């Protein structure tokens, strides 16, 4: 029961507020827990808390970046995705700006937005990040404060399984080994990451090894790793709380087709808290499943 | 060479109102080009020549595809990936309305420095939505049978059009399915599929091809979205790689849609021609891309790369 | 008597019957608005999609243009906030036939104060608020044959009966509904009933008020304002809205012109959303009460 | 022939920012001209100068007021009153944020604001000032800084007579009585202020003496002088660049209604026409003599 990423978000802004003096913090959220949070309290010069419509408050960050601070976007995927998607596009991503959005992914079916990584991902000099637990929540914070350019973070409301310790350092680019195994490889990200762990455990109690690599990064993807992951175990599972089109399974696809071409079968949403996950198919033994098809389309 | 494939359309539209009482056509374009246009001409009282803001154009086409209409708004790509996608996204495509959007896009030409508005990925940002189905017709005689088909299907479609006179590619009585591509060559050494302006090109690069001891099968896929999952399969099975080629950034369209259907199915090589950069490689000049485009000569660069990553 | 905005909903079944050009238009997607009267009746000439509030005002916007008279429903938040650049841009400067009907709520924000007076400074814009189910239904037929922009205020609560149901509406024109020759009340939307409740309490003190009702607030009726003025000799407005820029400041601004006297107004002085229908009244200074405590006051500048 | 209201607003921000530290200004124009205007020069890191749409530079003006800085936003009027009017109220007039607009206004049809005044007047808390000239700008700018709460300023880009001495003191709720007459008074604001000017000393040459009021304070307006003005004169004329609904004439009107009714009439634009401009508006110096003649018969 480690605590959620959106929460491991906030925790990390209050101290990259103490190290770091130019970041500013925005949030269209008026409520009570909004304006007595811990980055509310502390640094309330640099907390920019209005009613305002989320379109424009990441018009406002746009342009809050270009006059040097560095600003985090608190906001929602649905908005992202929706009524934000434009000016996100056109303000920040094609003029490059220097804007980090935190966007919360909540877990009619529009207001679900199953598809905000894969808008995210097409977007020029869009870097999209991924977080699985707490601790890497806070090390792709830091590291997101650093980097020049437009970061989507997508963070989550509920508690999820740590999976890292507390002094992991998170580099764009890179993927890590969670998991060493020679008959196929999960790849997987955000809640999944858990779930392939748990997947190799029962997969190894059927004589299957499978290697096990989170990919927080999701753009820029680890290319090396996952070809090396290709010529050690021939075959791929991806899995993502994301439609199973533009996300993990199709950047893997994409990789692997013209560098090193192996089976690789996605775990994701198909069509458009647990008994959804169930229908969907985001579970463990969903994952299971889909290494015992990767393994048939070995050649 | 043919007409352009928006001006395809607008002749398409004509006989669609001839036979088929239920269209109504929409367009936000002002000019006197616009208004005496045949369409115009010939059905004055299903022309809805509106001058308000694109997304309030896809917002009345919305609505009059829940009064019985069968609306076609044309616009334009960047209007569609712009200030109009979150309208299409939020109230066309999740609702699954019968909106059929006619999106014109500009050659691979910067506007003034507006990268933007060049939209290179339009057919990406259309292919993730859900329900909405993507075609982009190679030619003339393509365009008038997707359009013809777009009226009869049910839900969102997304129609890419271009201004520029492209060569002919398929006879006047092609018919077109969602969900089924076209084998124009056979070749049993590797796939070209390719789409848009770039059908035409392939063909050429399997000509070139051939003079090098090379036979390339070429696929047209104008259906992007659902895409002809066997036919990509079979090419697999049959030739073992695969080269796409799009007149689109290369994550997100066609490349993207291949790999995807050929890594869970038949794992092969998809070497993916398109934009790379979508402000250009800042290496070669802008009239050097705006005179080539993507090239045959690519096409048959991403061939020879392909060849030597099968396994 | 019924909300004004359910007399809407009936009037606009009549209208569909009589006027095949008539379309609504509504962004709320509950089951109550999906199989309501009109939605009912003439499923094809209802456009009800989800979309954003100024989104729809601009699809109005383009039916007005291709043949079709628009009835937006809509809330006044919304027209004073989000839709209010397109209803200045789109549909008041090049003069749309485009018919807002606007639900008022009785935040601080998410309550509009100052709907109508925002509206009342567009060019072009008629302002219409009835008292009653009966006045609501004649504005609305009025509103269809008339050409250009029209904005309708209208309440979600049971409002008292005030005019009979063969009233006839026509812009411009206010309607005595009691004379007296110390004061006129000119009043409108829920304030009408009050101010004829008011008048009774007048009465039993020797004052006899005459009550005009002005759903008509653009174009106001000049004629019976300035007639008003010189048979009663001081004026008292009464409307829930804001003090600056509503009934109280069109009638200041025709009588200054026209035929000077006192014109005490009672409305929304301060804004202070207040979050009971009755309390919200009677802080905001909204009561029969409070009109009589105005006479008083305008009494005594008589001059 | 003094300076335009947006070249003396310019000067008076530099002054603000060496007596001021939590001053900073926001401006959406990109060209040489604002880049290297003196505010620039002087206080680049107080001077936030973003091509971002007018809207998300109201949006980031409400933001930094809320942090303690007091932004000046630098705007067009046609921004306030179409595509920023929705963050300006809902935003900065109901919150109540310390943002001071600085609307220069030009001088379609919608691209002339002619009611820009009567829509700021009437949203909650704003407070609204038009000086007539180079120095009152200079007093203006320098109030709106230290008041808490929204301003509007409107300013203009073209020289305007000089009206008031270099040393004028500004106060909201305060107009000032530059000449005095028993006949009529006439309250203008703005551009008309000179122009009221004129036309007194036209109406002396008839024998009719007229008070003239300058009222650059439109919001919060000063309610004693109009009543004073109204008790000693009897007869007033309003006058300003602007839509005679909801703006000056509609302001006197209301106070003077309810306190000491008299005639008020109204001198600014009936008709929108984006359309020698002066005198088919009837904004000119002779347009406010005939109305004193008006107001005139109608006292009673």
């Amino acid at each position: 029961g480690g605590i959620a990423t959106r929460e491991a978000y906030g925790k990390a802004l209050v101290e990259l507020g103490q190290e770091n003096p130019k970041i500013v913090v925005l949030d269209a959220d008026l409520s009570k827990s909004t304006k007595t949070s811990d980055f509310a309290k502390a640094f309330p010069e640099r907390f920019f808390n209005m009613g305002i419509a989320e379109q424009n408050l990441m018009g406002v960050a746009a342009g809050l970046s270009t006059v040097g601070k560095i600003p985090f976007a608190s906001t929602f995927a649905v908005f992202a995705a929706g009524r934000a998607f434009e000016i996100i596009r056109n303000s920040i991503c094609y003029p490059k700006l220097n804007v980090k959005i935190a966007a919360t992914h909540a877990g009619g079916a529009s207001h679900q937005a199953i598809e905000d990584l894969a808008l995210m991902r097409v977007l020029p000099n869009m870097q999209v990040f991924v977080p699985a637990d707490a601790a890497q929540t806070r090390a792709i914070v830091k590291k997101a404060a650093e980097i020049e350019g437009p970061v989507y973070i997508r963070l989550g409301r509920s508690g999820v399984p740590e999976v890292f310790s507390p002094d992991i350092r998170f580099e764009p680019g890179r993927g890590t080994v969670l998991k060493e195994g020679k008959d196929v490889t999960i790849v997987a990200l955000g809640i999944m990451t858990a779930k392939a762990l748990e997947a190799a455990k029962m997969l190894e109690a059927e004589g299957i090894a499978a290697r096990v690599v989170d990919m927080a990064s999701l753009k820029p993807i680890d290319r090396e790793l996952l070809v090396e992951s290709a010529r050690l175990t021939g075959a791929v599972v991806t899995a993502e709380e994301h439609s199973v089109i533009g996300g993990l399974g199709s950047a893997v696809a994409e990789v692997l087709s013209e560098e090193y071409p192996i089976p690789v079968v996605k775990v994701g949403v198909n069509d458009v808290p647990q008994a959804l996950l169930e229908k969907y198919g985001l579970t463990a033994r969903d994952v299971v499943a889909a290494v015992q098809k990767a393994l048939t389309l070995k050649r």
